[PDB]
């Protein structure tokens, strides 16, 4: 656990590096015994990356990896996510024997180190297909083979989604039909989106939600927020005001624990 | 083959019933050897029952149950599904041995006799809450015992979500962590939110749809259909329209194979 195992965020700028600290915040808070590591790129500012330094035990500087697939990225309306090939560089990370990927969209609401006890490649099941899996929180072993396979794989056929939600899903195609174990519990990276599409699940269910993931365009720094009130200003048809509170927790850590950390 | 076997679906009117009727005409298109069974209540007119005798192999009269849980079902804003109780009454069923129930607003794209390779409670996953099985299309065993469970534990608990799916998987609760094989894949009942939601994942998985299920308060015989150019109207915001082929083959089933019978 406290050398060899650890949780693994990624951010390629400024924008989603507020995500991962307020990730890696919501770790500490909920006392992990693993290491705290986020994969950083270029785009990321010096600053930022001292302030990363403070949250995690380790920033590891990598090359973006960009899918360019923008035919299958626009099919999602998110074209920005071609840099999400990035996450595959989480398996050159040797130094740890088990690691877990979460996004630096994600935000942990009690402690997790439980997910150690799984074997790869295990993960949440997707609200919008879910016979694929969520690539936001996955666990997985780090790997000189794997991790060359994955990028072969990408060279070659690229993702179906133009991320790496479709590479890691083709790539751990067994996921759906084989070994339940590897199915974490939902609770384990609730998106947003189940909230409001069957609220009485996350009525009867949701208050054992370990791990929240803001999945969609709009992330939680792109909110304005009064630290006064507690309150955001929000638009219709926003998935995230179904159960506001998950939101107001992120600007809450980013406010108390995060922004202390900027000056 | 299997005379003890069937494929079960309900309606409480003559508007479900024309959902019926296209779903069990889609089973004869794709030459399934099992017998067909609609459950009906005393609100489906006496020539509404007539037509579905056509179809139908037994058409089974059975009291409507109704959850009355307006707090539940208002929370999904489908205050009408409370009669959804009435499924439960598929568990009567022990003239078979095994039975795959499916919902009205269901079809048939492939034969699907497999299923009844499946034990007792053999579901997919819904979207909304993947940890939560659709109970739009199940395989389970007709049982005096498991029927009266069921009823009593409505009656004395209902339902979290005021129809039979809180209720189902309240029940079978094990769905999501006991045996794989319980996991129909998402290709048998497959909703339309899905091919909205994430379409690069239908792209690559859609062509091996067996069911597509019309889930949602618009049903497919709701919308204006055009026989001469096979077309809809249709609103904004419409996942039926993202492919909307499943809802025309819904339509030209209807226009050919019922309608005539209706009119
Ligand atoms: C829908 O059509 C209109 C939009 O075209 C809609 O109007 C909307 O306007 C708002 C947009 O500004 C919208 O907010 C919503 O934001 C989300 C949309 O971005 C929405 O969730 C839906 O869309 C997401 C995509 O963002 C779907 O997720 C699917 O695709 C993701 C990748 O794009 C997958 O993520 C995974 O893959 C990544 C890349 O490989 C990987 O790196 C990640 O780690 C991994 O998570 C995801 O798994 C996959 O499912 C959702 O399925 C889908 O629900 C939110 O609901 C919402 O916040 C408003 O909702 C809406 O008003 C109009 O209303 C609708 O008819
Ligand atoms: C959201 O806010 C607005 C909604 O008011 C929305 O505006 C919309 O207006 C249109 C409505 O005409 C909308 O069409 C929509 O149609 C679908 C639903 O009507 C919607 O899908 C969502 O809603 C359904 C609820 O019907 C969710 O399903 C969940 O709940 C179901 C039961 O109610 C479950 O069904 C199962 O359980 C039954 C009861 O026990 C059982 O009998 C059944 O056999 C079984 O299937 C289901 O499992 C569960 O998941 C969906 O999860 C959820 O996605 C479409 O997305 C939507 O298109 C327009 O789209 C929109 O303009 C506004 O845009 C949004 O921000
Ligand atoms: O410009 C980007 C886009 C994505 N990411 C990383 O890739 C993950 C996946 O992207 P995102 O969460 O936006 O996808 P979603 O879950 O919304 O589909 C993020 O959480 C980040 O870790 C990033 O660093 N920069
Ligand atoms: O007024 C109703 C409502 C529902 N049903 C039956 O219950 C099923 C479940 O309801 P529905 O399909 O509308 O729910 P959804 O799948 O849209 O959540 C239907 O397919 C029908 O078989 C019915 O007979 N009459
Ligand atoms: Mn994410
Ligand atoms: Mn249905």
């Amino acid at each position: 656990s406290m050398t060899d195992q650890a949780f693994v965020t990624l951010t390629t700028n400024d924008a989603y590096a507020k995500g991962a600290l307020v990730l890696g915040s919501s770790l500490k808070q909920h006392r992990t015994t693993r290491r705290l590591v986020v994969l950083a790129t270029p785009q990321v500012s010096d600053s930022m990356r001292k302030v990363l330094e403070t949250v995690f035990d380790e920033v590891i500087m990598v090359d973006v990896l960009d899918s360019g697939d923008s035919a299958h990225l626009t099919l999602m309306k998110r074209p920005e996510l071609g840099v999400t090939l990035t996450k595959l560089h989480c398996w050159s990370l040797t130094q740890y024997s088990k690691c877990v990927f979460m996004d630096a969209d994600t935000l942990v609401l009690a402690n997790i180190d439980d997910l150690f006890d799984r074997e790869e490649l295990s993960a949440a099941p997707d609200p919008g297909w879910p016979d694929c899996f969520n690539s936001g929180v996955f666990v997985y072993q780090p790997s000189v083979e794997t991790y060359n396979q994955l990028l072969h794989l990408a060279s070659e056929q690229g993702s179906f989604d133009g991320g790496d939600q479709g590479i890691l899903n083709t790539f751990f195609s067994s996921w759906a039909t084989t070994d339940i174990r590897k199915h974490l519990p939902f609770i384990y990276n609730l998106s947003s989106i189940s909230i409001y599409s069957y609220l009485p699940a996350f009525k009867v269910f949701g208050a054992s939600a370990k791990v929240v993931h803001f999945l969609g365009r709009v992330k939680p720094w792109n909110y304005t927020y009064d630290p006064k009130t507690k309150s955001v200003k929000s638009e219709a048809h926003d998935p995230n005001m179904t159960h506001p509170e998950f939101l107001i927790l992120w600007w809450n850590i980013f406010t108390t624990n995060v922004l202390p950390l900027l000056q």
